[PDB]
């Protein structure tokens, strides 16, 4: 497999999950070999129990699942990590993650993911990221995450939050307004 285990940049981009740029050598930055596809996640963040020393394909590589197929169940953006979901769909690894109630039948694997226990609270919720970036059509859609300052009720989808830099490592992300003011 085509890997990073180290955070040198060589003198000659980061995990879909994590966001993390380097690798480690416990913990490589593997690349999927799909056509086409950009997905790079470390294995502990995948679920990758054995790195092949031949081709790594993600799962949604390896499912060769029609394109129209392939979207996930909590969010509108679809690209990056999947695995599939307990109820025959796809999901981010990362939506899995930062949504609280979602789980995984094997968290060694991390897959698939189980969508039976989140409680309609997740889904009744308005993306206001969404709502700002012409995705209006979609912010009533999937599942959201809320804001981790007490009392704050703003919602967004985790990949939403992921691309606004508004997430962090216990899974939690902050609207931007209380991002601003949390020392990092
Ligand atoms: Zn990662
Ligand atoms: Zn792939
Ligand atoms: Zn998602
Ligand atoms: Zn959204
Ligand atoms: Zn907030």
């Amino acid at each position: 497999a085509r890997t990073k285990q180290t955070a040198r940049k060589s003198t000659g981009g980061g995990c879909c999950v994590c966001s993390d740029e380097r690798g480690w050598a416990e913990n490589p930055l593997v690349y999927c070999d799909g056509h086409g596809c950009s997905v790079a996640v470390h294995q502990a963040c995948y679920g990758i129990v054995q790195v092949p020393t031949g081709p790594w394909f993600c799962r949604k590589c390896e499912s060769q699942e029609r394109a129209a197929r392939v979207r996930c169940e909590l969010c509108p953006h679809k690209d990056g990590a999947l695995k599939r979901t307990d109820n025959g769909g796809w999901a981010h690894v990362v939506c899995a993650l930062y949504i609280p109630e979602v789980q995984f039948a094997n968290v060694s694997t991390m897959e698939p993911i189980v969508l039976q226990s989140v409680p309609h609270d997740r889904y009744n919720k308005t993306c206001y990221i969404c709502d700002e970036q012409g995705r209006e059509s979609k912010a009533a859609t999937g599942a959201c995450m809320t804001c981790n300052k007490h009392g704050c009720r703003q919602a967004f989808h985790v990949t939403c939050a992921q691309f606004a830099g508004l997430l962090c490592e216990q899974y939690c992300g902050y609207c931007k307004y209380h991002f601003s003011k949390l020392k990092k």
